[PDB]
């Protein structure tokens, strides 16, 4: 919602577009809320309170101290993430293409002939992970850097299999040019590479579930993780694949081979990892380019020992230029083995080269079988090329991308793999091997078994909630476990429809309502990203791939206004409420209807009984990052911390979204506020005393309307009781004496409140009213009833004209308590 | 699927429309399953085996001799529904209204003034339940009647608060000549007729959930049941409704006070047969007219007593012409009283007649509390008028439809309800009620909790598939409960919808396999009808409003051939094959290449290894009938009865079955096919030798084909086993040795069967090959590969040229046993 605070002596104007003002000096907390209310895009914040921008923060919601207005707040038309603990600005921004040039996070793509294939006079610019070398491009009152880069569109290049280019970087700059910006693609790359660290620090053991290769790096320097993933492609599995020939299928112009290799030796740290939870010594044999290390490295330091005539720039010890064939005896125990030994393409026949590649392929693997023989604690990756050859059952296969699809193919071994059955594999299924698979994944880890673990940090990102998953573990996943950070899609459906998809993948919906925990924090990506110190520029929108953030177990559960809070409850309330609607009155008037309370709707905007539970139904699309139910069960324990609201209240705001549903015909609201008016009443024991046998009466002495009844008074209670509770009730009453008294009676008009039945309103005893509900309700006295409070003072049972004064103050003269149906008064305080 | 068989010698011929000829002397189930494939909706049948008949009626296929062709054939060109263990035709046929008449199942009709406002000349003609009466219009070598009566259009008037009846009537006849035939209304009405006698005397305790008002008939006679509908309207929660005044809305030209007056008494029998197991006896003050009686009595004796000075014809002793006032007296102990008490609408204005009927509405009150005041074990049902009043709040509401909504409701007391908290109410609140309520339904029992019972048999006939309830429970019901009869929805859907609805009222959807019963029959409307002796003239449509029909512990389940078995199961497939695909042979060849067996697709309509799985799988929406999961499983016992198949040759049509959904984006189809595969290989512990140490192997004595390998053998099984099993396979293999022999070995032509591999096939070997994986797979003793098996002799190494030859027989010289990779052969029988 990127609010931005400026200096108020330096309140420059200009009219940007999407922008709004505020500014105050009467309270911290109200200033956020009011701010969070505002209906646009950027919030310029003139008295620019620091507690008022650290609330905004923890709410996720960004908002930055704007020093160097002549560069600092222009250079702030663009989205970003906001690293509030450690002031620090990530820019998504793809300006950068006025420059010429594609913005990469990897080093070694600059080594390929890449630029050639660009389009004429463009670059690519290494610009670090997250943009860490475009520092000095920013030198503002923060640290400031542009997280944006072009690497999803050179990673979709490769995986696509088109050849030309050209074309397809131009097609995909234009296709970012017509959508919308990806901010949670980028976004999330900050909140992993923050995430993962606080989590392996902050707690003992961490479980990730369903990790994907864009966060292959992120997971580099944590072994103590323990990874799970979709399974792994076995040599038994090919014997289901249909044999075939060799075919030459050109993926990409320029020379990939070193991802290729990237991917597999990374693809080795990770098996290692899962099976020894340590880090591994590196050790590689041909691979003699190796730039790839450099990138690696930036995330997490390693010992490479290389083999290789030619030079490699950045491996720690370059063990031997000369080639590596009975060194077997160098090789520590534990450590990992890349051998990609490709002799040379000679420039004899195909068939000639053929041969001599076969054997070289025997002789690698054999160098790997010696490697894992002698001694415990080591994994293997070897490069073989398609032949009859037989290898181990339980062996890995990887063939990741490559630049060219010829007839190779990748083996990982474990110390299990050597010694186990091996199976002839004819050529023909390797070849349909190649031809027919791509490794989509360099996390080969076991799939994750859905069941809540006691000793662990379970953390599903994206990866539970899928059309084939069990929905029923799911829910028990995310109701039982404790110290979580889990993920589902939103529901954000009408309808209520239980699955959402695209072209055939389909995903599971769900309601807040739909999960039972004890202790955890159900909020959008925004309050999850702030509960960890992240703030962002731009909002979720109320009909996209939205998805619950769910964290069990954690510290800032108590914190009920610091952590997913009510920020932003209001904005598209109120964005609503004064352009589109029939009136502005139309909310209180609609749930003054739907209580049915419509005998006067006669200046309802004040003192009205619903609550923030309508716009927490009406509007979840858009504020679900509220957390209705921690909001609600807080409130239950006071352990009401600033309302201290009746539940009755909450039950009324309840009711009026579900006619508001019905009449919508929106179903999915219509299922959440019966669930959440459920949750009201099983967190609450209500009872209503429908058949009241006492009443307490409030009498006056003056009234300045015409009355035709011997007795004005106002029924300011109706209690169910046994004889025996009368002292209790008393008790109760004396309680409040002095607030009794102390209350700004005021009427103003009268109106008819029923047929045959015509009172004067009664205004400024409903707080009161609902202080003594709660202090009834917690002292086991049957209070209230199931009809809405009306506070009046029947005047007569005749059918008269409205009547309207001046606000006339009433004055208390005795607040007695009365049998009803008896003339005997209980008791008669003055 | 309306099978008609006529005598031979008069097999009379004539071009009806959608009429098909079958007729044959070779097997008496496979004529059933023969016809059951026939395409169309009318079949003849001229060889007319009894037995083939009783065969269809068992599977739900309406199958009756034919004798007089002049009029029994022609007036079977409509469809109907059978009952034959009686042999019994209801026809479900509107032409009766070229008689300009309409036909109505309830006596009293006949009584009103209806017949005015038909169109001129129209008359109604009283038919009996099911049209019992009509028995004489046709007199047939079978019972023969007319079930169809336009009630549906009477009932939905009187509800639909439109005024003219003639253009209604008018309306909806013609939109039911624009619609197809309403058959799962019209035989319900039969089955339930059917159904609840047989459970009431064959079960001990039979409980029936969510009774709709069509049923209100059906179990007039059945107090032993226990009913479980939507909850009552109770006098505590008129304190929601909204004060109204008196509003005089006319919804039938007709008088229908009889109609009320029904609905009132026959919701108090079922409310008295709900806490008092027995039938009553009914005490009826007022109701003068009483002629509804008879409809009554049409399903069960009463002992009915009236007061009314006017007669009543009907009544079992009508007690005194002269007004009941002081007679308490002579009430019994164990009855019910309706008390409807009007004195008279007269000639005085209206406040002074108002003031006459509200001291009648007190009196009539106080008559019912001193009826249940004095006595055990009795109910009753009042008339009052909208008033001021004080009712008991546990008291229940009735506001049945009549003629004029003229501030009238009924007030049904049980003997718990006299001496409870008494509750005023305002006339408003009682005209609210009678004006926005309209008494939907006579069965008032609380809801039904879905939980499993042991002492019942529980009835779901249509109550359980709602979007509302819990799918979980209904899951687990289904799952655990023993001796039930409960339906769901089918989810004929692709894209599997869990969900499906109309108009924002939605129903869960299940497959077959969603449940996990251990001893039930999972099968159609058309199943079940017959496992209870009925058979129908039309199946159920793919798409529609279809619902799966689950029987828990059943007499029938292990009867497998007999009731929900495979007829019809290639009807659909058989009108695709023959009249849309490529060609005939498509679904043989698909299967073939679904499996990976392309080497050789060459005739191989013969000895194909599929099964009916596919048509289950494929088909489901059109023979769902079938209950796969049961056929599956009483095959895994014999305890293969008809087929012996292996279960090998189940998968593979299941695996046919996923990459035939995959090609027609088949979502639903894919998961069944999953589920299915998953529930094969829990019932069998299938494994694989796909790492063989011996093998069984077959040698032929001549090679009708030239060969370039020094021995011509048939690898004839394959196998993982210790050494210490060799004596095992050993006597298994002797087992059969009179067999391995007997089996006519056959070659016809040469193939290749992968690159560098040309073999010659073999014929008629595959039916043992399955027996023999059998044996080993009941002894233990891994057999089989993860591949299909393709029997073949290798004839070379060499690629060759295709290669045929007359049928030429081959034989057996010696059946050998030999370890893989090992010259050395371990036995050799001759
Ligand atoms: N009864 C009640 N009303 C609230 C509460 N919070 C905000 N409101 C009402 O909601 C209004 C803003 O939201 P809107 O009605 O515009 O959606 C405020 O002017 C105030 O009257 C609450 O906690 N209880
Ligand atoms: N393998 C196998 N094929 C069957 C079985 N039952 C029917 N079929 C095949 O299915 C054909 C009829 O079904 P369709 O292929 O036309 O859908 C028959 O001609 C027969 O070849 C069975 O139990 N096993």
């Amino acid at each position: 919602m990127k609010v931005l605070a400026l200096r108020h002596s330096v309140a420059q104007v200009y009219a940007d577009t999407q922008i709004y003002t505020h500014d105050d000096t009467k309270d911290s907390y109200e200033n956020a809320f009011l701010i969070s209310n505002l209906t646009t895009h950027n919030i310029l914040y003139f008295n620019y309170s620091a507690r008022t921008l650290e609330i905004l923060n923890k709410s996720g919601i960004a908002a930055i101290e704007i020093q160097s207005l002549e560069e600092l707040f222009t250079l702030i038309r663009c989205n970003f993430t906001y690293d509030y603990e450690n002031n620090v600005v990530y820019l998504h921004d793809y300006s950068y293409y006025t420059n010429n040039e594609i913005r990469t996070d990897q080093h070694w793509i600059t080594k390929t002939n890449i630029e050639e294939y660009l389009l004429p006079g463009w670059k690519l610019t290494y610009v670090g992970y997250n943009g860490n070398d475009t520092r000095g491009h920013y030198n503002f009152s923060f640290t400031c850097q542009n997280a944006a880069t072009d690497d999803d569109i050179i990673i979709e290049y490769i995986y696509s299999e088109a050849l030309d280019f050209q074309n397809f970087m131009l097609r995909k700059i234009k296709e970012r040019m017509t959508t919308s910006l990806p901010i949670a693609r980028l976004s999330n790359r900050v909140f992993r590479d923050k995430l993962f660290p606080l989590l392996v620090k902050k707690h003992k053991r961490v479980v990730n579930v369903g990790p994907r290769n864009e966060s292959m790096f992120t997971f580099l320097n944590f072994p103590s993780i323990r990874q799970f993933s979709n399974g792994p492609y076995l040599v038994k599995n090919t014997i289901k694949l249909k044999q075939e020939r060799w075919l030459g299928k050109r993926v990409s112009q320029f020379d990939i081979g070193q991802y290729k290799n990237m991917l597999n030796v990374i693809t080795t740290i990770y098996h290692y990892y899962n099976l020894y939870q340590e880090k591994p010594i590196i050790y590689m044999v041909g691979s003699a380019p190796s730039y790839w290390i450099y990138d690696v490295r930036q995330y997490s330091d390693f010992l490479f020992e290389t083999w290789d005539p030619l030079d490699t720039p950045y491996s720690s010890i370059h063990h031997k230029e000369l080639f590596f064939a009975k060194d077997i005896g160098k090789l520590k125990d534990n450590s990992i083995l890349y051998i990609d030994i490709r002799t040379d393409r000679g420039n004899a026949d195909w068939k000639e080269w053929r041969k001599v590649v076969e054997l070289q392929t025997i002789s690698n693997l054999n160098l790997a079988y010696q490697y894992l023989a002698t001694g415990k604690s080591k994994v293997c990756c070897v490069k073989l090329t398609a032949m009859d050859l037989e290898l181990p059952v339980s062996a890995k296969l990887l063939h990741h991308p490559t630049t060219e699809i010829r007839s190779e193919f990748y083996l990982l071994l474990d110390i299990w793999d050597v010694n186990n059955i091996k199976r002839f594999i004819p050529k023909g299924a390797l070849y349909s091997f190649i031809n027919n698979v791509i490794t989509d994944n360099v996390f080969i880890q076991s799939p994750f078994k859905i069941r809540t673990s006691v000793s662990d940090y379970i953390v599903a990102l994206y990866a539970l909630s899928n059309d084939f998953n069990n929905r029923e573990d799911i829910i028990n996943l995310i109701n039982n476990q404790k110290q979580s950070l889990i993920t589902v899609r939103i529901n954000n459906t009408f309808k209520d429809e239980p699955k959402v998809g695209f072209k055939s993948i389909y995903d599971w919906t769900f309601l807040p309502t739909d999960f039972e925990t004890t202790n955890a924090i159900v909020t959008s990506y925004d309050g999850c990203l702030g509960i960890f110190g992240l703030s962002i520029s731009l909002a979720s929108k109320p009909t996209g791939n939205n998805h619950l953030f769910i964290l069990n177990g954690t510290d800032k559960y108590y914190k009920l206004d610091q952590f997913a809070n009510h920020t932003g409850i209001s904005r598209r309330s109120h964005q609503v409420r004064f352009s589109e609607s029939a009136t502005s009155y139309s909310g209180y008037i609609f749930r003054d209807l739907s209580n049915s309370n419509f005998n006067l709707i006669g200046t309802n905007v004040e003192n009205s009984v619903s609550g923030h539970v309508y716009n927490a139904l009406i509007y979840y699309r858009y504020n679900y990052s509220f957390d209705l139910k921690r909001w609600i069960y807080l409130h239950s324990v006071e352990k009401g911390k600033y309302y201290e609201h009746a539940p009755i209240e909450l039950i009324y705001a309840c009711k009026s979204a579900k006619e508001f549903a019905s009449l919508q015909d929106d179903l999915t609201v219509l299922r959440y506020a019966n669930e959440i008016e459920n949750y009201i009443n099983k967190v609450y024991s209500i009872t209503y005393a429908d058949d009241p046998n006492y009443f307490i009466g409030i009498k006056f002495n003056n009234i300045p309307y015409i009355y035709d009844v011997k007795v004005p008074h106002l029924t300011f209670g109706v209690l169910y009781i046994s004889d025996n509770m009368i002292p209790d009730v008393v008790k109760i009453m004396k309680s409040m004496k002095q607030e009794l008294f102390g209350m700004d009676v005021t009427t103003s008009y009268t109106y008819m409140l029923s047929d045959g039945v015509y009172v004067a309103n009664v205004s400024g005893v409903l707080a009161t009213y609902f202080k003594m509900y709660n202090l009834f309700y917690k002292n086991q006295i049957t209070f209230g009833q199931s009809r809405m409070f009306i506070p009046h003072i029947t005047l007569s049972f005749s059918n008269n004209k409205t009547v309207r004064i001046e606000t006339t103050k009433l004055r208390i003269k005795s607040i007695y308590l009365r049998k009803i149906r008896g003339d005997t008064v209980f008791d008669m305080p003055e």
